């Protein structure tokens, strides 16, 4: 069965033309690390790369780069062939000759301070019409090459000779620009790109396969997020790599024009595709196009809503198209559009954390090159309610920053403008602090579903809870086949009461990293917004929004602040629920078990929570914190002082010992206090970068105890009311 | 339609809508008459509820005409040639009351989502075409959904044939223009397509009132002999004997209200109760009766009882009826008593209907104390039971009942387990085995690094037995109890003749 074919994955390199392959496949094929591979392709035509070992990625598969995805004319989900080369090439002239299709506005000379850097240290070989991308100048231009010597023999080395004559060539329809989106332009969601490889590489690579079996295939894709997520830039990239036609209406192109032959251009839009089968159908607004919740206004309005109906209940097989939406709320869309055969499927886009800001910074900073002491980690951690579209946004903003400090001073005034000046712009720190500053984020109050940052290093002790936490979670989901076996279900979720101040969003937060899974965060002043706001139906999406990011753990915070400003155990006339806590176990009810999902309820009053919500069923587990032991806060204290240099002679024992009524944030806020007076003495002196012993003692003054000895006891008897394991402690069966 | 030798048409719902306007109604209009010629025919319309939403629209001054149109279309139509209409939508309250009127849609019919029994069968009724292994089954996957809509199911089954090709169809990599059958066939799907699939999957109807048939009979329940006698002759003489019921002249009861300490499966009995008299069962658990008390739609309980006496056979129950009084206050709370927008519903359409009808209501309760008269008043709720806590004798069953399913060795002894609990109810011995047998698994995968278990599980499950149920809840049940039944003076008396 001709054992050569691999199948085609994106790469993880952000590198030039480099494969990577497993650890088997080095020994099959005889091949050792620094050797050059040729490629062999569809239309007749080899390349050139260089084999890369991995061990993480997969078991077998490649990932092969953006460059060599157009010089080979292979797309995602194909076929290809490899074989070793291990001959000798000593490269001695090369043509250059770009294409004016993007070399507009570029003058002077692009040859000699563009390519030669990028050239040396890679000893990367190339091939008589190879298409790669390279950066410098604010831009991105690609290279190809058609007159040089044949193919092999050319690898890149110092004794090789470069000639330009500057008469660019004009392009053909043959290959594809490369300036256009791929895969890998997308950053900051992994796990809902890969839901769309499984649900759309099938349709469009294999037409015939779906045509003579009988599984129907979804008809439509409904896209969620904020606006500026990169809803219309993953359906132009999933189009346009797939060799299907891509047609785009967004969303007021309709309305514009007059009534009447607005319909008539969305039906011919559905009819011009499927001549071009495989085709794809994209709408990017279509809030604006069925608001048949309270608009309830307009006789064409219903009428497009009914005409976009129709035509997507009429898709029977005949040809291969997928339409996409694209929304900002799932609330935003007329339900008679989620009915199956035209919605059916449905996926949720976030805005990313930390770990995917800061790729999307690179993927749009990669065609400009930075200094030496500018990087792009600390700055994408400050940044936390920015959209996906703000963080290029503020690229773009900080780059007029950065060339409008030197061209004052420059003054070239002129028509055209040379290369040679344009790459030097480089940005430095004071750049992106000012860029920051003055940028206005989008989403500030949005759902945070991000993937935290915190292990269980950051909690000190509170070791009786760590086991607890860990054999009721991780067990369901590891070895899932033990709890069936037994016949009875896992448990839901888990509420824990305690003084407040005791990192009760830690150990919530911590539990997501060690399972990998997404985590939700549902403070009290979030769940207060609608008691008042008489819209019961914004707590209904927030189960759906976890549910779809499976695996998920929601979480809740002071989970009585709602009784608070209703009185408490007697309050007024009413007793312990309202239009909040009615629907908090409703929605959770009739939720599946088997679903990789969980229910943390924090609070800090037991005695107020009604006992409709401890019933068995749906929160059952009662764990109590009580205050940190006197071998715990060491490491809560080192735990907080890991970021703040530590001199040598500060102990940690002693000062520990001497709390007795403190809890988490008394530690904490003593920290804070003494490393803000730390930087007191430090400016003072000024007219050193340590702290020392003497900030402590004027640090400790302003100790504050804020859990008194009332609290202690009202906690205690609840707790060993709620335990009662006395009588029975401790007995011996007969049999 | 196809089956019967008659001419199928069908308009689905937005078809209409789509055309300018002027020619939607002829093409309605049309589509009738191109019906009679072609006798006997059939006409079924996919989408209704976008047709004649006369109700909070009131805007569009076509989309009355169409009403009207369809209204006139179907008030015409006399004997002449044969032709039934057939209409489909979403929710009963969403059709134009003017099309209920006899001669349009005076025959209606409800279909609810499917069962575990319906789930399984519309499994393989999708999946004949595929050949499956000799240890993937059926039966298991449609337990655990519940709230899937029938098509949720055919999606699932097609959504799982594309992740088992997909695993293969990698390293397979058969790139040519046409394939073969001789590979197709052997695409078997396995375990774990199934369960992704079924994970990845998004349920359709989860919030739909719960109308199924119950998977529970009285060997479930341990226990409790002296109340099912009360309840086996109370609901199945009526039915199984009408003859006798009439010829005395009176009628027979509507309904049970039965109360006790919280955690005595005052859900079992009333869903057990269902299965041996071979009816359907309905749920109205106490946060679905909250969720109107703050909606301010009393038009929701409308339409319940619609849907049970469609389903006939049907039993209706309760749970914890007093459950809104907790939100505003008991039995003082505030200036108001015991009665607010939601009580005056529950009896004022349970009044009206017809005793004949093959319908039960049943109401569980924790506190007896808070219920307004109103509702036990003779005529609506007058059967009042009262569930005491379970004896030594009937733990035992209770337990049982409950490790049926894992397996039980031989040295584990029931008798002396059950005897030394006095004050627990029936959730507090569940809890336990729930416990045990979770503790159970904690063992088995520390000594990985067995399936069954021991006696070592047991003393330390008991450690977290809970205690409910305290001292001061049982004498307010038992004097509540003793006074409304009332058997002191006059217990024991012969008649002279
Ligand atoms: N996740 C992302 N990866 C790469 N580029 C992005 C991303 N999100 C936004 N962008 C950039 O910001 C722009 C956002 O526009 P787009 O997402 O197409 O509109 P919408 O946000 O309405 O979908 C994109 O054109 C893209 O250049
Ligand atoms: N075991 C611990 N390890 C690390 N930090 C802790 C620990 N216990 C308490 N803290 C600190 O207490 C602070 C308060 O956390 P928080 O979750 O708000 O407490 P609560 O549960 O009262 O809301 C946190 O910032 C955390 O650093
Ligand atoms: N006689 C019995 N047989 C079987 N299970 C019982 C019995 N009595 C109580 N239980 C258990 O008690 C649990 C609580 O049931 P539930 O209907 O919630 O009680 P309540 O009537 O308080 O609502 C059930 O899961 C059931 O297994």
């Amino acid at each position: 069965n001709r054992p050569n074919r691999l199948i085609v994955d994106e790469a993880i390199n952000e590198d030039n033309s480099v494969v990577s392959l497993s650890q088997p496949k080095m020994d099959e094929l005889q091949l050792f690390r620094g050797d050059t591979v040729l490629l062999k392709g569809k239309k007749r035509r080899e390349a050139v790369c260089i084999v890369l070992s991995d061990d993480t990625c997969s078991d077998e598969k490649i990932r092969m780069n953006r460059v060599v995805r157009n010089n080979l004319r292979v797309r995602l989900g194909d076929v290809i062939s490899i074989q070793p080369c291990p001959d000798v090439k000593y490269g001695k002239r090369i043509h250059v000759l770009p294409i004016d299709d993007t070399v507009e506005g570029i003058t002077g000379n692009l040859f000699e301070v563009y390519l030669k850097p990028y050239f040396l240290e890679a000893y990367r070989p190339i091939r008589k019409g190879d298409i790669f991308l390279v950066h410098g100048g604010m831009r991105a231009v690609e290279f190809k090459v058609v007159e040089t010597d044949p193919s092999p023999y050319c690898i890149v080395a110092p004794d090789t000779v470069i000639h330009c004559e500057g008469e660019p060539i004009k392009r053909e329809d043959e290959e594809e620009s490369l300036n256009e989106v791929g895969y890998d332009d997308i950053g900051g969601c992994r796990k809902q790109l890969a839901q769309i490889k499984e649900m759309v590489e099938l349709p469009l690579r294999h037409p015939a396969l779906f045509k003579a079996i009988g599984v129907k295939p979804p008809r439509g894709i409904l896209l969620y997020g904020p606006p500026g997520t990169g809803k219309t830039l993953i359906a132009r990239a999933v189009a346009n790599e797939t060799g299907a036609f891509f047609f785009l209406i967004n969303g007021p192109e309709i309305m514009s024009k007059l009534a009447g032959e607005s319909e008539s251009n969305l039906r011919k839009a559905f009819e011009e595709a499927e001549k071009n089968a495989p085709a794809i159908i994209f709408i990017d607004e279509l809030d604006a196009i069925a608001p048949k919740r309270e608009k309830t206004h307009g006789e064409v309005e219903r009428r497009i809503v009914s005409q976009l109906l129709t035509l997507m209940d009429g898709l029977k097989q005949r040809a291969h198209v997928i339409v996409m939406a694209a929304t900002n709320r799932p609330n935003s869309i007329d339900p008679a559009l989620r009915r199956f055969g035209r919605f059916d499927r449905e996926v949720d886009i976030g805005i990313p954390d930390a770990t995917g800001r800061l790729e999307i910074l690179q993927i749009h900073t990669k065609n400009m090159k930075l200094a030496d002491d500018v990087d792009l980690e600390q700055v994408a951690n400050e940044t936390h309610g920015h959209v996906g579209a703000d963080l290029a946004a503020l690229c773009s903003e900080a780059a007029l920053q950065a060339i409008r400090k030197k061209m004052d001073l420059i003054d070239l005034e002129d028509e055209t403008i040379d290369a040679e000046v344009m790459n030097s712009l480089a940005v430095t720190m004071d750049d992106f602090r000012w860029a920051l500053s003055q940028s206005n984020p989008s989403a500030l109050r949005e759902t945070v579903v991000e993937v935290p940052q915190v292990t269980w290093e950051d909690i000190g002790g509170l070791e009786d809870v760590k086991r607890e936490l860990q054999e009721l979670v991780q067990y369901p989901v590891e070895h899932p086949d033990k709890f069936l076996k037994f016949g009875m279900t896992p448990s839901k979720g888990v509420l824990f009461y305690g003084p407040p101040g005791c990192g009760k969003t830690l150990l919530a937060k911590a539990i997501a990293n060690e399972c990998q899974a997404n985590f939700i965060s549902i403070k009290g002043p979030e769940l207060l917004t609608m008691w008042f706001g008489e819209s019961e139906a914004n707590v209904r999406e927030i189960f759906d929004k976890a549910r779809q990011a499976a695996p998920c753990v929601l979480f809740f915070d002071e989970l009585d602040s709602i009784a608070k400003a209703r009185g408490g155990n007697i309050g007024d006339g009413g007793g312990a629920a309202d239009r909040v806590i009615n629907q908090i176990l409703t929605e959770m009810d009739g939720m599946s078990t088997k679903k990789n999902v969980f229910i943390i309820g924090a609070t800090n009053r037991p005695d107020i929570i009604d006992p409709a919500i401890l019933r068995p069923g749906r929160l059952d587990q009662l764990i109590y914190i009580p205050l940190p032991d006197e071998k715990s806060r060491v490491a809560i204290l080192k735990a907080n002082l890991r970021k703040s240099p530590v001199a040598k002679d500060v102990d940690l024992e002693f000062l520990a010992k001497m709390t007795n009524g403190f809890s988490g944030a008394d530690l904490t806020e003593i920290c804070q206090r003494a490393c803000k007076l730390a930087i007191r003495e430090s400016i003072e002196s000024e007219i050193v970068p340590e702290i020392r012993r003497d900030h402590f003692e004027e640090a400790m003054r302003f100790a504050r105890r804020s859990v008194s000895d009332n609290d202690i006891r009202k906690y205690e008897m609840f707790a060993q009311t709620l335990q009662q394991s006395r009588g029975f402690g401790s007995f011996r069966f007969p049999s």
